[PDB]
Parts: structure tokens; sequence; C-alpha cells
């Protein structure tokens, strides 16, 4: 896998983002993992920690699965880093997002996330509050 780079558009949820991708804009949706929605419970910290996640990295980047790259509503589907951290994982690790959605073909960073899960759990981070 390797990294391509893209710029921030605007920031969208916990899970989702604007990007501008090889000069076009594009939404995309996180792999592997499932935030709550704005409505939920920890969905505007969710969303929170992306927008500044986004908002304050030099440089994001997306980083394609073997598999599909869109999914059926049009959003590319990536692990996306901030100044080199990703942003699933940063989710992952604090109790804002739940592995998720683990397809075959495209979970290359699987288990990953689940160490980063476990740990979040251990410390009753969040949702796992
Ligand atoms: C993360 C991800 C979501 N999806 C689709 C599955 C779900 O379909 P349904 O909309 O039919 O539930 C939806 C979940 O995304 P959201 O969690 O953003 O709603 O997006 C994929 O197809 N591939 C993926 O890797
Ligand atoms: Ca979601």
């Amino acid at each position: 896998l390797h990294k391509e780079p893209a710029t921030l558009i605007k920031a969208i949820d916990g899970d989702t983002v604007k990007l501008m991708y090889k000069g076009q804009p594009m939404t995309f949706r996180d792999l592997l993992v499932d935030t709550p929605e704005f409505n939920e419970k920890y969905g505007p910290e969710a969303s929170a920690f992306t927008k500044k996640m986004h908002e304050n990295a030099k440089k994001i980047e997306v980083e394609f699965d073997k598999g599909q790259r869109t999914d059926k509503y049009g959003r590319g589907l990536a692990y996306i880093y901030a100044d080199g951290k990703m942003v699933n994982e940063a989710l992952v690790r604090q109790g804002l997002a739940k592995v998720a959605y683990v397809y075959k073909g495209n979970n290359t960073h699987e288990q990953l996330l689940r160490k980063a899960e476990a740990q979040a759990k251990k410390e009753k981070l969040n949702i796992w509050s």
C-alpha cells in the first residue's frame, strides 16, 4: 500500500471528510471504522476530533487498500493520514470509533486497528465507558 496526496476541502463527520484528490473533490469514508452519527452519543466528539485532526494537518494523505476504492455511494474508501498519523487508527484508539465494515480484500490494517480498539476498551474510553 502507498500514500498519495490530498488536501482538505471540508470536515464532514467522524468517519467522512471532503478532500481534493487528483485535483477532484471527493467525499472519503474511512476504511474499517464506524463513528456514531452526529445525532448519536459521542457523534459530536467524533466529528470534533476528526475536524481538528484534518484542519490542523500540514499534509493530508490517502492510502487506498487492495480492493474497491469507491463504495456504492461514490465515496472514496481509504486510510487517511494527518501528518503521518492515521485518522482511522486514532479514532479507534480514542474510543470514538469501533472497528467495523471489515470486508475481505480491503482489510490490510485490520489487526492494527483491532489492537487500538483493545487498548481503548481496556482504558474504558468514550464509547467503551
Ligand atoms: C466503510 C464502508 C462502508 N460501506 C457502505 C456499507 C454501508 O451500506 P448501507 O448504507 O447500505 O448501510 C454504509 C455504511 O456507511 P456509513 O457508516 O457511513 O453510513 O457504507 C462499504 O460499502 N464499504 C466500506 O468499506
Ligand atoms: Ca458512521
